[PDB]
């Protein structure tokens, strides 16, 4: 059975290995792009990196790839070979490889990975949609269905979690799965039919909370929030955790905040519930997050501003078990076994609760 508990290890990383023979490499675990793409030159804050020369099985596909964002950037050659998971399936893939020969602001000091894993769909693949996603070419290749799980555990009193490649184990999670559907697959898109802080509805029109978009990305920290709700979210968190104040830099996530050892006010900060649409159109259900969720360690609050949709990043990812039902197109969520709680509150995954267009 599972070899991929604890698999996962600034971002989450699994081991995976490339060529023959096999070269180790951490690589991150990216929900939110489609992209293979592997360090392949040495970089100050690589400590390794695929040597395509030293790979009998590489082949070259003879065409390059180059993605700016606002920040940096990085450049590399398209080529093929073999890729194994030593911690999940005992499989070996011919898979696409985006070996990185020049970058800027992509590779992290002291992060630990040398790679990333997009576990996205092909339409958000550079150059362009003809570049089979890794896990495109695994089931194609191999019999492992058509489906993935994801457990982050996060810190709690170095982080740790479980990928579950073709299957869902049920050690990993408590009570019940409800799925959220997949809108449209490129990013894994859903779509929030509405959000209250402490049991308070924010009560804004449903597309504002997917307000361009709505995504569920392992590769982003922070719960991201469109401008209008992000605002909205802020004055209702202040306005809970009213008894003594804040500098504004906490807020807006650059200064951290700091009690000492375990007198920390948990209490004073306010749950949030995020209700997503169920797969019956009417039914939706909530997942609700602790501030032990959105404020990771002193502390860094850990919702931020978004001008490109929703964002569901690791923050809000870790305490719950999250399926990625490729297969079925669809998003399932349970608490999970590792979950961070107090003894008064915990993580939450409940329903149904029946209410719409909310699609942007
Ligand atoms: N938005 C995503 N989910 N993923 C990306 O944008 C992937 N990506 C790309 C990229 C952009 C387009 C296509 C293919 C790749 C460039 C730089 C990153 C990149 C690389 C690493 C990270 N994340 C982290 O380093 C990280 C740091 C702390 C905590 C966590 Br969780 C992650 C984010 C983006």
């Amino acid at each position: 059975f599972v070899e991929m508990v604890d698999n996962l290890r600034q971002g989450y990383y699994v081991e995976m290995t490339v060529g023959s023979p096999p070269q180790t490499l951490n690589i991150l675990v990216d929900t939110g792009s489609s992209n293979f793409a592997v360090g392949a030159a040495p970089h100050p804050f690589l400590h390794r990196y695929y040597q395509r020369q030293l790979s009998s099985t590489y082949r070259d596909l003879r065409k390059g790839v180059y993605v700016p964002y606002t920040q940096g950037k990085w450049e590399g050659e398209l080529g093929t070979d073999l890729v194994s998971i030593p911690h999940g399936p005992n499989v070996t893939v011919r898979a696409n490889i985006a070996a990185i020969t020049e970058s800027d602001k992509f590779f992290i000091n002291g992060s630990n990975w040398e790679g990333i894993l997009g576990l996205a769909y092909a339409e958000i693949a550079r150059p362009d949609d003809s570049l089979e996603p890794f896990f495109d070419s695994l089931v194609k290749q191999t019999h492992v269905p058509n489906l993935f799980s994801l457990q982050l555990c996060g810190a709690g009193f170095s982080v740790g979690g479980s990928m579950i490649i073709g299957g869902i184990d049920h050690s990993l999670y408590t009570g019940s799965l409800w799925y959220t559907p997949i809108r449209r697959e490129w990013y894994y898109e859903v779509i929030i039919v509405r959000v209250e802080i402490n049991g308070q509805d924010l009560k804004m029109d449903c597309k504002e909370y997917n307000y361009d978009k709505s995504i569920v990305d392992s590769g982003t920290t922070n719960l991201r929030l469109p401008k209008k709700v992000f605002e909205a979210a802020v004055k209702s968190i202040k306005a809970a955790s009213s008894t003594e104040k804040f500098p504004d830099g906490f807020w807006l996530g650059e200064q951290l905040v700091c009690w000492q050892a375990g007198t920390t006010p948990w209490n004073i900060f306010p749950v949030i519930s995020l209700y997503l649409m169920g797969e019956v159109t009417n039914q939706s259900f909530r997942i609700t997050i602790l501030p032990q969720q959105y404020l990771r360690p002193c502390y860094k609050f850990a919702i931020s501003q978004s001008s490109t949709g929703t964002v569901m990043g690791a923050v809000i990812m870790e305490g719950f078990y999250v399926v990625f039902d490729r297969a079925r197109k669809r998003i399932g969520f349970a608490v999970s076994a590792c979950h961070v709680h107090d003894e008064f509150r915990t993580a939450a995954v409940e329903g149904p609760f029946v209410t719409e267009d909310c699609g942007y």
